């Protein structure tokens, strides 16, 4: 592996994508990136607030891009400020539970792992200390996506070449904040103090809170995603511990591979997508109108009651051929 | 852009610059920073402290190099334990003002600003979230610099290829500390407490303190600047708020650029030049003499009792066919 | 040196080393290196614990790799939490001590040194203030290790080439403790106050501790370095302050250059070597047999009760031509 190059990469923060090719513009490279684990309190909404254990400071943790072939060196570091051990599972390997059993680290320490990205498609990444560790650090955040994309790019159902212009990350993250009878959520001083509440929560499989970049409302208002007419963006989906179905009002997917995984083919004109719990996939659109658009989770009660909505602004020409007000909003009223 | 080669600048504090060529040995590139805003007391002089606001630590800001054509990527971080919104302006972008527009953040959060370098000079970028936050930033130490070369480096009046062997960035900062009826300074919890009381000081107009690189001697003593007779040093002076007036005694500014737009062209044999505020200007000067040089803001009361001075100390042989001690001062006394 | 390249390197934490090319795969370059200075108390043992100050964060500091003729550009930096003045002495340096005498920094200041790596061999780094100041430093754990490759990668007595396939920085060190009557240690809340008691106990010249990756135990167990049959593992062994003498239990040092400067012959064969205090040192083994294996400082005492000791668990094949158990334990008894 000394005669393969190396990239070192700097992940930018979710929904975004660091600089990458969609065709790799060389052979097999060794992709460096790093990762420092975060422990602390974040705000879901109004009133509501999670003892947050992160992979780089935000949920979800940053997107990895490289190509089908390459090999990732992953360094993971857990500052001594923190109070639990950590590691890291990546779906997109092979062996050790994906990484999981050689990376078990304490407050302090830093571990490297190296892995084969044998297979093209976007793949989950997740902490798995072990045991009931497993669900409670996903669910309290620990949770991204690797995109191995295909060493000549995306390819169709023909086998075409498909390319994006965008690529947003839409982390999705399932929460269960203890309530009060009332209803009101609980808070706590540390992740360890309300992992017995938290567990009844879990016990009982409803989330209080279904959430795209951390909290409710993230990507909605100015923290809007933005394209113009004409766009190919590509939205990549994970959700870590359960089902979700993402769906872009106002459009379609154009191309989606719902399992994530690029070389089989993926669908077209769909309405409403399916990602399954444990698993990221990818939906591409091109933008044909100017206007808002709403990405959801189509179970709109986990969409509006529960945060799973995001919001893109598009801007452009509105095309009347495709759609067009015949008769305004009219009548007499008293 | 995506055919574009991409290359990682790690900044150096000033009043020194990251490597970097004259002559861009490419075409052209992705120019990759990252600073981190930095919000903490910091001493300007003996009893006199100021709640600063600073670009990665430091009053300057760092200085960026890249070349006209490339592109710059900025990554700009207002980590949690800050207490306001931060941005920046870059007067060598064109739209948004300046990037302001695009890159607002609260504490714990980053924005990756993209702009264009069309044009060659030394330019002022600093913070300005806006109405009265622009000049309350800039005045407790959110600006800096960037260097746009030439691609085929500088050129003289006729054109003529000019090099520089050392940078030496000297970013000058006027601030504002509010005093006591006796002339004593104030001291504050944090930046927003002493808001008011500095607005009465900022009102007059006259500073409290003007420094280099932060504070009063920071340049001075065991921070002098060194040099060699024969090297030719760059003098890339900043002053986003207010007018100073460079002068190295000593010595001159062989080629001034006090606009500090390179395509035009430069004064010769200046004994002082002027920086308008809100830029940056340059001056080369080639030693030609050893010992020791004060670099200063010529209005000598802002020089000595505000803070506005540097000191070179330059090491090599003596000429005194430039200048000699004829008779040494001598005389009768009693 | 503008036209020479310039390479950024991620330092790893001990025993570890960063990814490397033994045989220069181009001419002289610019190795890039950045330490963050880091004062904190760390356990050494069980109710044993060490005021530290350190290089990156862990003892020993980080192991740099460069090759021969190359130039070395590190970035040092003294965090403004820190509570005293460092600086770095590079025993692979020409001039100013080292860099001792261009590199003292405050808390909040930073530096940058370069200097040419002109002469091929494993060195020691460490801090040296000046004065009473350097002992204490290192002894409190400022010290690492700098190793400079031949261009051409190592050879033996015979100038043959010589290849390893892992390389393991054992940094050992010395620490002085402060006995209470009853041997229990005593502990400070910062270097300063404990300063003068392990004065006292430096005097003795008896180590309380002498431990690798600084903690008893830090390479045992769970910790244990693991390598496969077949292997060609490079020791590379420091010690900044007092000797020791490193022992493969179990193996050999097949080449051995216990002065640790690679351009002179390598002595074979070798049960024990000698690392002298100040120096640094290496020796390459192929592993033969599988199963545990003990590096230890071979003064037993300081191996067991001072804690000298790593464990290297190594997988494979047992070859019974060279070691077996003819009679297995046995016999009557009552
Ligand atoms: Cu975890
Ligand atoms: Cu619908
Ligand atoms: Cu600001
Ligand atoms: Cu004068
Ligand atoms: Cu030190
Ligand atoms: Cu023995
Ligand atoms: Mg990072
Ligand atoms: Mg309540
Ligand atoms: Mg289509
Ligand atoms: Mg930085
Ligand atoms: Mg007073
Ligand atoms: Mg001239
Ligand atoms: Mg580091
Ligand atoms: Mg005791
Ligand atoms: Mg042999």
């Amino acid at each position: 592996l000394s005669n393969l190059p190396r990239v070192k990469h700097t992940l930018v923060p979710p929904p975004f994508a660091h600089a990458h090719e969609q065709v790799a513009a060389s052979g097999p490279v060794i992709n460096e990136f790093e990762m420092r684990i975060i422990e602390k309190e974040v705000q879901l909404d109004e009133d509501a607030y999670l003892q947050a254990m992160t992979f780089d400071g935000s949920i979800p943790g940053p997107l990895m891009i490289v190509h089908e072939g390459d090999y990732v060196e992953l360094t993971l570091i857990n500052p001594p400020e923190n109070t639990m051990p950590h590691n890291i599972d990546f779906h997109a390997a092979t062996g050790a539970l994906g990484g999981g059993g050689l990376t078990l680290i304490n407050p302090g320490e830093k571990v490297v792992l190296r892995f084969k990205a044998t297979r093209a498609g976007a793949f989950v990444y997740h902490c798995a200390p072990g045991g009931p560790m497993i669900p409670w650090h996903v669910v309290s955040g620990m949770a991204g996506c690797i995109m191995v994309l295909p060493r000549d790019g995306l390819k169709d159902h023909e086998g075409k070449p498909v390319r994006y212009d965008t690529v947003y990350y839409i982390g999705e993250s399932d929460h269960y904040i203890p309530k009060d009878e009332d209803g009101t959520y609980m808070r706590f001083s540390d992740p360890s103090e309300g992992y017995e509440d938290m567990v009844a929560v879990m016990d009982t499989l409803i989330p209080s809170h279904i959430v795209f970049n951390g909290a409710v409302g993230a990507l909605t208002g100015e923290g809007a995603l933005k394209a113009k007419v004409g766009d190919n963006v590509l939205f990549v989906h994970s959700q870590p511990n359960r089902d979700s179905r993402p769906a872009l009002i106002g459009g379609h997917g154009d191309l989606v591979w719902e399992t994530g995984k690029f070389h089989n083919a993926p669908e077209r004109d769909l309405e409403t997508w399916f990602i399954r719990g444990g698993t990221a996939g990818a939906a591409l659109y091109k933008f044909l109108q100017p206007g808002v658009y709403a990405y959801v989770n189509h179970n709109l009660i986990e969409a509006v009651h529960k945060g799973a909505t995001a919001h893109v602004l598009v801007e452009g020409e509105w095309d009347n051929d495709l759609m067009e007000q015949v008769v305004a909003p009219v009548g007499l009223t008293g």
